[PDB]
This record gives C-alpha cells, sequence and structure tokens, in this order.
C-alpha cells in the first residue's frame, strides 16, 4: 500500500467481537463434573506439525498439495516426522487439566491412516499423559473401513472438542458437545489462518504456541 | 517500565488477549430476534455520554482538592440544567439506541446523579438520540448511597430485562437483578479515573464503545 | 454470515510502521542541550476542547461547519468555553518535561483571533507552567494581519513543534525543525482522526489522554 | 483473578518502538550503489527449532546441554533444516536486497562442521542467483575462527538482520546498521528477546 500508512486510536484499539476464554475459566466451568471423554485435534492444535508438513511438499509435490495424497509421505509423517514437530504450551497446559480431572484423553486426526504409527506415543511422551488418560490417536475419514470425526466424537461420547479448524467446530456442534477453538500459528504452513470465532465459539487466548 | 527507557516488546506480548467476552451491536440485536417490545435501562455518564466536561468543571468550581462536589447541591443543579450542552453521545451508544428504538422498546435512562428541582438532561438525550416519544421516559435520578445499590430498585420495578453501564454498580445490579448487565467502555479521556476492568463479572463487552 | 467475523493471530499481532516514542526517550534525546524554544498546538494536543466546539456546533451551525465562521462562536470559545476543556496527561509529563529543562513554550492555533482571550490563562493555570517559560497564546492563518503557522515557528525559531494534525508536522518539516505527533482521541468531535505517522515522524505513545 | 478484564487504555497502549517495514528499509537506500549486508539464520530467515527441538529431546531432554554435544550438531547441519521453516519476512528483505543487486551473506553463531547442507538449503529456499550468494559463515570465539563483529568488518557489511540482543550489539560495536526481526513465539528459544531494547528499528510482522 502506501508507505507511510500511519494509524489511530481507534484502529489500535478496534477489537473483533469473539468470545475470548482462559484455560483456568475452562477449568471452573468443569468444577464438580465426574471425569469424562474429551477430544483434540492434533495439527496446529496440540502439536505445531508444519516442519513435516513442509518437508514432504518439498520433497513429493514442490509446485502443489497432492503429497497430502501420496501414501509415501503419510508412511514417513505418521512414523516419525513428528520427532520434528513442538508440542504447543496451550495444548499442555489443557492436558495437565484434564489429566488431573481423571478425564480420558482421546486425539483425533484427519491424516491419512497408515498401517503404523508412532503419532500416540510421541504424544504420551511429549505430555507426560498417564496410562489410564490415555487413547491410542484415532484416524477418522471418509474410508469405508473407517468412521467419520463426527461418528467418532459420539462413539466416545466426547464432551469437548478442541480444534484450530472451522471443520473441528462444526463436527462438534454437529454432535451437540462444546467445541473449543485454538489459534493456528502464524508460521504454520497451512494456510491461509481461520476466523477463530467465526461460529460463536469460545476461543482460547493466547494458544497460538 | 515506566523506568525502563528502551523496554521494547516481543509478538507473545503484541498477541496477548485479556479473557473477555466480546460482543457487537449485531450480535446482541440478533440475540434479541423473536423477543416482544421491552423495557431496557441505560446508564448515562460515560455510557451513551461523555460528560466528563461538566463534571470536571464542576470539580474546579467547587472542589478543586477533592471529590465533595459530586455533595454539593449547587453543582448538581448547574450539571443537570445545561451543562450537558457540552456532553457529547456516544456512537457506540447511537447504535444501541437505534437498535432499540426499531425493536420498539421501551428506554429508560438510570443514573446515579443526584435528583435536582429541575433537570433538562432528559431533552438533551430526547434529541441528541432522536428517541420517538413512544420509546422515551423521564431520566430516573436514584442518587448514590454507600453501602447499596440505588439501581436495582428501578430495574426491578420497571422489569427492565437488559441494563448497559460502564461502571461495576451498573453490572451488580443488573446481576442482583438477575438481568442482562452489558459492558460499555469508558473513555481514556474520562476525569472519572481510574477505568474500571470491563469483564470483571464475566460479562458481557461492546466492542469498540469508548466513542 | 458476517455477524461472526472472529479473528487470528496475524491480525492480533499486526503492527503498522510507527515510529513511537515516549516522553522519557524524547526527554534524554534532548540531553546537554541548552534551554530552546519549543511549541505547542492546542486542539486536541494539550486540550482535549471538543467539547466547547460540540456546543457551537449544535448553537451556529447545527448542519455545518459553518460555525467556524460566526465571530460569536470565536467570542465564546475563547473566552470561558475552554472551562470545559480536558486537559491531556500527554501534554502535562510534556510540558513539566519542557520546564525543567529550563525552555522557553509558546502554544500556536488555528482558532479565529478574538479582541481578548483566556485561553492563555486556563494553560498556564491548568499546567502550572512558571511566568519564565510561558508565553500568550499566538493565533495564526491564511488571514490578514497575521502571520501563517511556519512563519511563527521561524520567528521564535522553535526547534520542536508537537501536534495532532498533519498540516503541524507538514509545518515542522517545512522549517526543518523536529515535528511529533500527538494522537487525537477517539471521541473527538473533529473528524476523521488524522493518521498518526503519515509523514514518517515520531509520535508519542498513549497520547490520546 | 478467574476474569480480569481489561479497559481502553490498556488495549491502546504501545511500547515506545521504532517500527518499520521492507518498503521503508528499501526507500532509505534509494540510490545507493550495490552493497553487503549480512542475515543471522536462525529465527531470522529460518524457523530451524523443529531441527533444535528433536536435538533436545535426543541429547539433553532437561536442558540445553545438547548446544555443546558434537553429534548434535553434525545432523543439525546436515539435513534437519530440511524441516526448517523459512520465514516470509526474509523472502521479502532478501528479493529486495538481491533486485538492488546487494551481496549477501548469512553469519551464524551455530558450532562449525567438517561438512554443512545449510548453504544449500538457504539459496534453494530463497531461490538466490549465484552473482548474490556466498556460502555461509560461522561465526566464533574459537582462535581458529573469527567474531560475528570481525566478519562484518571483513566482509564491510553496512546492514545486520538478526533477532538476538547479540545481533544488534554486533552491528553498534561496527558502527553500521543493525535491524531486529521479531523471534516466533512458537520458537523454542526462550525467553524472548526484547525487540527494541537497544532504540533499534524492529521490522513488523516479522514473525513468520
Ligand atoms: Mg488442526
Ligand atoms: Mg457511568
Ligand atoms: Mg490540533
Ligand atoms: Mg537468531
Amino acid at each position: 500500500s502506501t508507505l507511510n500508512p500511519g494509524t489511530n486510536v481507534a484502529k489500535l484499539a478496534e477489537q473483533a467481537p469473539v468470545h475470548w476464554v482462559s484455560v483456568a475459566q475452562i477449568e471452573n466451568s468443569l468444577t464438580g463434573r465426574p471425569p469424562m471423554a474429551v477430544g483434540f485435534d492434533i495439527d496446529d492444535t496440540v502439536l505445531f506439525s508444519s516442519p513435516g508438513f513442509w518437508r514432504g511438499k518439498k520433497t513429493y509435490s514442490p509446485d502443489s498439495d497432492d503429497y497430502l495424497k501420496n501414501p509415501a509421505f503419510w508412511e514417513k509423517m505418521n512414523n516419525g516426522w513428528d520427532e520434528f514437530s513442538i508440542p504447543k504450551e496451550a495444548a499442555r497446559q489443557l492436558i495437565d487439566m484434564h489429566v488431573r480431572r481423571g478425564d480420558s484423553i482421546y486425539f483425533v486426526t484427519g491424516r491419512s491412516q497408515t498401517k503404523t504409527e508412532t503419532v500416540s506415543k510421541t504424544l504420551a511422551d511429549n505430555f507426560h499423559i498417564p496410562a489410564a488418560n490415555m487413547n491410542p490417536v484415532i484416524f477418522a475419514g471418509d474410508k469405508p473401513e473407517q468412521n467419520t470425526r463426527v461418528q467418532w466424537l459420539q462413539e466416545k461420547n466426547m464432551r469437548i472438542f478442541y480444534g484450530d479448524s472451522d471443520n473441528d467446530i462444526t463436527a462438534a456442534r454437529d454432535c451437540g458437545i462444546r467445541g473449543i477453538r485454538i489459534l493456528r500459528a502464524a508460521n504454520s504452513t497451512y494456510k491461509p489462518l481461520p476466523q477463530a470465532g467465526a461460529f460463536g465459539e469460545e476461543v482460547i487466548v493466547n494458544s497460538e504456541y
């Protein structure tokens, strides 16, 4: 645009009409409630996994997103590239809180399913999730041999679902449960960034890291 | 820091957000779809009017050293019968008032200002915000009592379902009554300091409502 | 649809390329320099005078800005209505700083001149400016029998000029001196707000009040 | 403190920092002949935390002792940057300098290894022409290496970009223009530095 655009105090103080919440407010809202099942999306919700996706694109689809359909990419992505995935502090706080409550923690992902996967171990290790609270990662999808995200949220009777994408929130709404938004990091390679709060959902403050 | 010449900053601090429930007028309006006409209330000072000019002159005239002017009947006479000619209407309030007029709601103004024999505040409000006679109601001067919230009785008796205000006591009054209390941001240049912590009771706060 | 526009972390952290400064930094930049002459714009720079201008318009030109040409308005505005004007904290800090340095303070305004004025008095009293550093307000304009803003900056050899409007900054620029921007409050009746920093000038932080 | 709230003074509050854009930097160089400019690497042009994270988890999960482990650097400098995400802000600065015909140098505090593929990763990701590219320079306080300051002087760099305090003070020591880049909030190198602490120019939106 212009070289010296400047600014004004109206622009400096302008706020989008979003419902922000803190981990502490979420915990307070669960007080007295018995252990329950809760779910987390993985990519850009608990793990900054862009490193692997970046290398995958560079390796199999420099000029496109075809790598996401390449089975060769997924074998490596689900079996080791998450060693380069950075865990989010927001997720750490949320998981620690649910662990203290004794809730059952599930991880649901849209990643293509592979024969083996080391993601479940990476997650349990990174977030120090006790055995009684950990559950193997769930690969949701359309495939005839797998259930959809909505189906899994219902089957496991998850009462809360955390995610950064619009489909994460709509799935929660579709099931009639509480969908909570996590901010996607600005340096994520999955762009453009989604509009957190676009469904009137709660959005966790400072959850980009 | 105030003692730090070049404090600098970082992206974590730049993007940092307070956990507040922000709402827009449109969202409020939408949340009232299907609701029949109802009674709603508005605080006056720093909610619908930036009245600091008159309170500032009042302090300088009667209590330059203190806030005793607020207990001076001479001050209230001047404040309620003319000084609001210097009071600037808030745009956020214009939008709320128009929205409620469209719905056909009865609008009330409940203020902590002291009651005076005569008052021109009601007219200033009706003229500045173009409030039809059908929706307008004379201002209720509830006064301000120590250890007691004067607004509660009025919200109950007039059966107000929503109450807008910038001060904590406006929100706690709505909470005491079990109705929806919505916060309006007090301007940074208001002479009524310190600024309150909007969202301190988990209430909805209207975005960009400082002007 | 757009009832919930939401937001994202890129937008939350976005910054306009503005050269922000604080009063302490300004003070530090003047260390060792002998006392000098500095000038201040009045409206929305040192005084939030919108109350008087608002009443002026509603009284003399409820449909336009013609009131700005009405001598009856200026008689009221320059002789008492500033008793309703709110002094700015940023200005207070700047003036105290310059007084400490022993600088000579001047106030230049584009307000129409009147045979008498009590503005100078209101300024000296509100800001406790000692007689030694105080100077009667200077009224400038394109009009006759008057010197323009630029002419007054040159004649008094003002080395710094503080203002909220673009012409305050350009005037300083035209005289080769240091022009520093003050933010105009969002509730000022003089709209639209200007783009502070539009000339690459220094802008004082939190100077809207 | 469950509901701390906020106020408009807080919402509009600005830190006294000198912000600049790539366009303003380019404008300030108008009419200047080609010159040498240098860039720090980690968190300046590359979000290299993925590699440092794996290194930490592998060699010293409870500390930063891995930064002094030779085995770590061998892998970091020879392939782990394939997981390093280039920064858009750097992409713009580099294109800008390449258009000017300036000579670009990359100076890093990473431990030097026998071989390195970092220079290759940089040239490819940022499509730097052969005419403007220079092999990465490893600066160090070892009698075999030259310090960061010496390299800046040696190559007569006029501008140095970096996210760290020592990147800025190095430029200040050489009497050249040191410009700050914002370290991403999710970098594993914490705490984040205070950009602007030396009254230096800081590039807006440079966290990605
Ligand atoms: Mg995701
Ligand atoms: Mg009030
Ligand atoms: Mg002005
Ligand atoms: Mg660095």
